[PDB]
């Protein structure tokens, strides 16, 4: 109750951050305030744990090097019921809730939708109360803090440690050696690991709360520190290299580096990881080791956790001193591989040199998995010498590399993808060799989000109405949206509805005019595109359409043109220059763009800054238009598109990811779909794509592009955008030009119907109504039912 | 009351270390107190510093680089007056109240002299109400962790933060920006200091408790960050860099080492401590900088934060804009000096290329001063071209240095040795030139230690004792230990006070002997001499007793030995030579002496590894004999023989630093002073010291030294001391040998008394009563009254 909470934030004031109300921070605020609700998940988050030791369920955990969890207070709150007594009780105060949260910096230890995915399915896992843990790298900096400065896209640390973290306890009792380097003897009490390089692995444990239960799971983040024996001054200093391992999160959405320190940050997180899990089976009730597999599941967050794998082997048989042919039994029986990774440059493959120099052991024992799955093919197919090749681990020609997808493939007994079409391309097409062999193997498990973080918190608006129409089961079944089906000629409920998107936009309208000092026009479109920058998500598509917006005015400024706010925003990886062009293109085309006194009010672009979970929450639920337009083909499934049509936003895409999915849901009819599907794609590769050919044939393409590289955006470097050029004419693998046409005329679509609110409405709430396939919640018991073989309970 | 306690506990272990009683740990179960000790003085710790914020009286600030200050949660509930309640709570409870003690790290932010004496001048500037504050560095290591290995010293990292600090608050609204490198620029708005790079200073409060009263005071510690500003994962791996700064204290006792990282911790603390106090100034109710001095001592602690004085000039002249006269008045005024060493190579000389490169605009300063310095030397003096060189900042030859001792005279208004002895030399010989101008700027302050953590705290037998014979109020007025005479007479008291230095001794003996392989004679005499290593302290003198007496059991195993465990102890600098190789000296002496089964159980040697403030407070109250024998006028001052002094030990020593103070005292009958007084060594310089002579001169010195040399402590390599003994006869500068006769003839004595229980004691207690002038309490007063000018208010 109120009174209560109300002497816990003062109590936490008082004694934790030594402070009264007279030079009282507002970060002390927000501690105290973290402080009194984390207090009220103490006793489940004991008592959950404690329940798993007593009755011993099987346990999963998920395994990666990526939780993109945004902040804790607020969906902390939610999942306690808390939030209505504390919004309450600091009001009484004389303060202001939603200032206190926006002190807390993001965890953002995650790239993007795979570590979002991570994110999701914890909260969804507790919340469907199964015994699951979350397993990662407590990275000192998340992905980087994204500055603009003239247009240029500039990275920041992402310093989110600083001040402290109250949402994580550290277990001085679980710190684990990791070793790296060294040599390995084969002697004649098995083969031995020596002279190796010490690092220590200090756990971390965050509270994962369900949606009003009694679970509160955990999820376990490393920290890397220098052992106490593996110039005196300079040695001391030099400590820093140990503990590096666990620095800064990789920042690289969807593209492969094979850097040393990855690689090392990859077993670290695999090495602890994987003696914690087996100390506890150990330490519980349950070749002892016989029932692991009916006690244990890892599930390898893409290939990243990829070692995982060879170092269960190498601990059974060395250290377990199992035989060989029981080690491999049990090892594919724990693992399961989702593999999200499209292109060829996302695909892992590790030198051969640097696995051996940096765990020969591990080396070995993948050799070692190789001979016996090469061996079972020979037996096969004894006259098919390119299969072998083919389906080995090891890509043998010049450098030689480890292909981990491979490696995942053998060491695990499910495969699974992330949306139909791509997990259907995963099996029949990518995996061929390997799905012939055990088509059983390979599933898949369509992508979900959390309708806590994702409806309640990001939009309590819509959670209420919602709500208040259909009560709330919705949240632990959002499949219950179908009832909305029943409102459709409803016309005051489509007013209400309207209501709450205008309110989120009124908002949000707000914000974007005191951070970018820009006139929003408040009944305009929100047309957003919000994701990582990649050139296969084509970010510089919706661009192009922006210039043609823009050129549409300036022929015809009388012409009936619908008012859009264009909202870009997400981050381009530091090293991926075409990107970060793609960036400066952007933020030139608003500046112009804005600032034409003839157009004004009409279009206004933004470029979003420092895109980010919490960023997304106050986006999202303010936007009308959701643009999710990779080449088909390029996207393994999406989670954003999710999380807009969730939120009552129409989307506009390509039949591609589970983008094809939410057609299928809401019905086509109710979505605006363009574009090539994969067939068109192929068809084009075929016959060979000449982005020429459509810039001579379409005049307002021909503009847009002169006005690009004739510096029309760029008067002080006329050629500034020349690299976009080449690309666009010559190497766009993602063929922007050929999607053009049906993009642009599926715009005007889009602007017809948002001239009819009625009609706009309700294929709003055709949407909405359909969009209970995606909760995480679903997906999780998807995993849990066909691949973990563990139950739901209560 | 206990039942509070009980609860309180109980709630951290709960709410803040997640642990119920069946699986809490030690480390659990140690911050569950130490928090609830915390909470215990919240109250008063706010109070105490609103109440400086309201009546605003002048404020002492104690700027070192080291403070040495051990383990805190017992020395706490002491002061706080808790001890009691809480002894019994943890008891109730079922759990081993010093089992809970010994998990907590010694606070090791220090040497050992220096940084002690502000440990206990905090607790003491508390326990008398003064409105003062400590500023150093949160080293992120303390001094190293010495291990004996193979009778070597080796150095383990002092990592005592990696399991978190209950005892810091860390300060994040007070963030300050230091300044590095970059150039000076003369623009006519003035001298700009630009293209700096920038680290960032986070400070971090631990409480001080006065002794029984209401005060709470505090300790502000900074730590280095790098800022927000910058290959991507490269220059995040960087920030290491700057973060460097706060990593580890260097660990030289008694000697300069001029490393450029150094200078770096030295501008660091200075940068961030003066802003902060200027901030806090500004921010009472005093561009107006004239009650300055009114409002703010600084004590600089040796001339390791010299930088402080140009730094306060820099900030009042390039951003103050004061007048450079206004501005210099106002520093000496502020400021104030203590000299703590006269060793050579232990004086802070640094080359001007270091601090041109690393503070350019602090070099001008500091010419511009010499400059203003030197002129009015020539206007009293014009024809003394010798006089300028001798006084100047600036040494000459080569490339030049920075007289850092000098330029802390010019700037404060008070320069003072600690002790008589000290004083009086710096004063009258090593800084004449300047004394004799302002003969009022000099003075002593005799150095003293705590009576809580040196007394009641390590020893609560004795005071227990004292107590119940005087009274408790020697606690907070020390002198009163006189009162103890009475008690000469008495000798129910004379064998009472004996029991508890023989129960001291008991404990002791049981963990030593569950050290080292080593079978403890306990009523043995307890020869006991720990503090750093050092040539200068003589340990070596000490050994070459330690063989003379074994040589004369070898002669003699049927004559009358007075039996006695010698311990010598404390680490050696990393970087220096000498000391390393003398430890191994006495760790071979004691493998040679604790296996001559005829010398059995007359004489146990032990090496005691890892001396430091915790261990410090073990042995000493276990002590007999305190050996204190530097050369004649090495020591300045010495705390050691204080704290021996105070707790029932009889001193064999030189007339050298505070022991002439104490015989003083205690009467010069009462202790045992020998060897060389300053004149005598004054006398061998001039007549030319000429080692062999006491080797002929003396047949028992002449075996010692022939066993080490031809290898009878190290048979397996008869060549080890090489360099000692080379040293001893061509080099050494501390004149073992001259003093090697006094010395034993002394030790005889010691030896022929500790034959008499009765006079002994008597000699004991006129020790102890006789103690209080060293009190650090009357330290205290002393700085107070006539260097800092504030008030014992409460
Ligand atoms: O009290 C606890 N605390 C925690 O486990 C805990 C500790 C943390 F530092 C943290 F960050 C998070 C958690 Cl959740 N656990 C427990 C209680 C009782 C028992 C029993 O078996 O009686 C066994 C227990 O351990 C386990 F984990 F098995 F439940
Ligand atoms: O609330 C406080 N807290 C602290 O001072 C404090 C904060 C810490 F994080 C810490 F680690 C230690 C302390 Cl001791 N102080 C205070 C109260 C009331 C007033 C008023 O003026 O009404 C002014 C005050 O600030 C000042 F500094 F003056 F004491
Ligand atoms: C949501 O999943 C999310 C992503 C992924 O979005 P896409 O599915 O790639 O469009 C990226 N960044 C943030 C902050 C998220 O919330
Ligand atoms: C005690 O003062 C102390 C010192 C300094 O003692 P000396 O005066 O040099 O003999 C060094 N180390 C520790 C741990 C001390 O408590
Ligand atoms: C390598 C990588 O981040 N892949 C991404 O995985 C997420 C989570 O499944 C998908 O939503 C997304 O379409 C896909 O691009
Ligand atoms: C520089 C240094 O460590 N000096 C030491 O300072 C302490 C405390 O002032 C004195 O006890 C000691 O005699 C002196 O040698």
């Amino acid at each position: 109750n109120v009174a209560e909470l109300k002497k816990s934030f003062n109590r936490h004031l008082h004694f934790t951050l030594v402070k009264d109300r007279n030079v009282a921070t507002t970060r002390d605020y927000y501690f105290a305030l973290a402080h009194t609700v984390r207090d009220h998940l103490v006793g489940r988050w004991i008592r959950t744990q404690q329940h798993y030791y007593d009755k011993c369920p099987k346990r999963v955990y998920y395994l990666s090097l990526e939780f993109y969890m945004g902040r804790t207070l607020q969906n902390t709150m939610i999942n306690l019921g808390l939030q209505n007594a504390c919004d309450e009780a600091i009001y009484q105060l004389g303060l202001d809730i939603e200032e206190l949260e926006e002190i807390e910096e993001d965890a953002g230890l995650g790239n993007g939708g795979l570590g979002r995915l991570a994110a999701c399915f914890l909260d969804s896992m507790a919340t469907l109360g199964l015994a699951a843990y979350g397993y990662g790298i407590r990275y000192e900096y998340g992905i980087f803090n994204q500055k603009i400065r003239d247009g240029w896209q500039v990275e920041e640390a992402d310093d989110w440690l600083r001040y402290g973290n109250p949402w994580e306890k550290s277990r001085p009792e679980f710190m684990l050696p990791v070793h790296f380097y060294g040599k390995v003897e084969h002697t004649n009490t098995g083969t031995k690991w020596i002279d190796t390089q010490v690092v220590l692995a200090l756990p971390y444990d965050t509270p994962v709360p369900g949606y009003m239960n009694n679970t509160v799971n955990t999820m376990r983040l490393w920290s890397a520190r220098a052992p106490n024996d593996f110039d005196y001054i300079q040695a001391v200093l030099d400590r820093n290299l140990a503990e590096n391992i666990s620095r800064v999160l990789y920042p690289n959405d969807n593209f492969f580096e094979g850097k040393e320190l990855r690689l090392k940050q990859e077993y670290f997180v695999v090495a602890a990881t994987l003696q914690d899990i087996i100390r506890r089976f150990k330490a519980s009730k349950f070749t002892v080791f016989d029932a692991f597999p009916d006690q244990v599941a890892i599930q390898l967050n893409d290939t990243h956790p990829a070692l995982a794998i060879p170092e269960l082997m190498r601990i059974f048989v060395d250290i377990e001193k199992l035989p060989w042919s029981k080690a491999w039994e049990l090892t594919q029986k724990t693992f399961a591989y989702t593999n999200h990774t499209v292109l060829p440059e996302a695909l892992e493959r590790w030198p051969v040199d640097l696995v051996e120099k940096l765990l020969p052991r591990h080396l070995e024992i993948i050799y070692e998995i190789n001979q016996k799955h090469l061996d079972r093919i020979v037996a096969l197919f004894p006259k098919d010498v390119d299969r072998l090749r083919r389906m080995s681990l090891i890509e043998e020609e010049g450098s030689k590399r480890i292909n981990m997808a491979h490696l995942c493939i053998v060491g695990s007994h499910a495969v699974n993808g992330v949306a139909k079409i791509h997990s259907d391309i995963v099996k029949t097409k990518v995996f061929k060799d390997f799905s012939e062999l055990e088509p059983d193997k390979f599933q898949n498990k369509t992508n979900g989000i959390t309708p806590r973080r994702w409806l309640l918190l990001c939009n309590p608006g819509l959670a209420e109405l919602i709500a208040e129409k259909i009560g709330e089961d919705y949240v632990k079944d959002l499949s219950q949206l179908t009832k909305l089906h029943s409102f459709l000629g409803d016309d005051v409920f489509l007013r209400e509805l309207a209501k709450v998107k205008q309110e989120n936009k009124l908002k949000f309208s707000q914000f974007l005019e005191t951070e970018y000092k820009v006139k929003i026009n408040p009944s305009s479109m929100f047309d957003v595109q919000v994701k990582r920058i990649h050139e296969y998500k084509r970010q510089l598509l919706n661009c192009l359409h922006v210039i043609t917006m823009y050129n549409r005015i300036k022929k015809d400024p009388k012409k009936l043109f619908v008012p859009r706010t264009v909202i870009i925003g997400g981050k381009a990886a530091p090293g991926y220059h075409m990107a970060k062009m793609i960036i400066k293109l952007i933020t030139s085309v608003a500046d112009v763009v804005n600032n034409d006194p003839m157009v004004g009010s009409k279009l206004k672009v933004i470029f979003l800054e420092n895109y980010r979970v919490s960023l997304a929450e106050k986006v999202i639920p303010a936007t009308d238009l959701s643009e999710q337009i990779s080449t088909a083909g390029t996207e393994a499934s999406g989670t954003g598109n999710m999380k807009f049509m969730l939120n009552g936003a129409l989307t506009i895409g390509t039949m591609d990811g589970a983008n094809v999915e939410m057609a299928e849901e809401a019905g086509e009819e109710n979505l605006f779909i363009f574009g090539m599907r994969i067939d068109d794609v192929a068809a084009l590769d075929k016959k060979g794509y000449e982005a020429k050919e459509y810039y001579e044939a379409l005049p307002e393409l021909k503009l847009v592009i002169d006005q690009i590289d004739n510096g029309f955006f760029s008067p002080k470097q006329p050629d500034l955008f020349k690299d976009i050029i080449n690309m666009l004419f010559y190497h766009d693998r993602f063929k922007v030009f050929a999607d053009y046409e049906a993009y642009v005329k599926c715009q005007d679509k889009v602007s017809q119907l948002y001239m009819n609110p009625k009609a706009w409405n309700t294929m709003v709430l055709k949407n909405i109504a359909a969009s209970g396939k995606f909760s995480s919640d679903r997906t999780i018991k998807e995993y849990a039912q066909n691949i973990w073989n563990v139950e739901p309970s209560d």
